[PDB]
């Protein structure tokens, strides 16, 4: 559980996200793949866009980076209120797309990178705890989901 010291960080540097949730998106996205290459094999789309300026061409690219940071906004601002909102991308993610934890991780991983990138003046070290313990929760949370529906990645 959060403090509301806590989630008020969270919420203040999303709200930096949102001035450039494409840009943003973009910027995760081209992380993870590069960091992590395993993970773009789970994008058929994707695949054709081989170096970084194809990548950041890409309009479907683009547009799946604001659908994943608006869904990411939207279960943050509840504050661990989630249920409701988490259940439909628990339900695609695990029996549909089957994306393993350690890919949520690994997209963690990338959205805290490219915070820090562009806001370090506002990502701090207790920022960056808050939204460690943020993505921590709703990776919490999502895998008990998983089980639910008999997914145990
Ligand atoms: C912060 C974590 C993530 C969030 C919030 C998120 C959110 C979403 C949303 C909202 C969709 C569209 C509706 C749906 O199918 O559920 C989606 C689709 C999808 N996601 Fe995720 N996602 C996350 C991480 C991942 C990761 C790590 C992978 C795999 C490496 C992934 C692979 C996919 C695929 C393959 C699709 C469907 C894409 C398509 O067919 O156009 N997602 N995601």
């Amino acid at each position: 559980v959060l403090s509301e010291g806590e989630w008020q960080l969270v919420l203040h540097v999303w709200a930096k996200v949102e001035a450039d949730v494409a840009g943003h998106g973009q910027d995760i996205h081209i992380r993870l793949y590069k960091s992590h290459p395993e993970t773009l094999e789970k994008h058929d789309r994707f695949k054709h866009l081989k170096t970084e300026a194809e990548m950041k061409a890409s309009e479907d690219l683009k547009k799946h980076g604001v659908t994943v940071l608006t869904a990411l906004g939207a279960i943050l601002k509840k504050k661990g209120h989630h249920e409701a909102e988490l259940k439909p991308l628990a339900q695609s993610h695990a029996t549909k797309h089957k994306i393993p934890i350690k890919y949520l991780e690994f997209e963690s991983e990338a959205i805290i990178h490219v915070l820090h990138s562009r806001h370090p003046g506002d990502f701090g070290a207790d920022a960056q705890g808050a939204m460690n313990k943020a993505l921590e929760l709703f990776r919490k949370d999502i895998a008990a989901k998983y089980k639910e529906l008999g997914y145990q990645g």
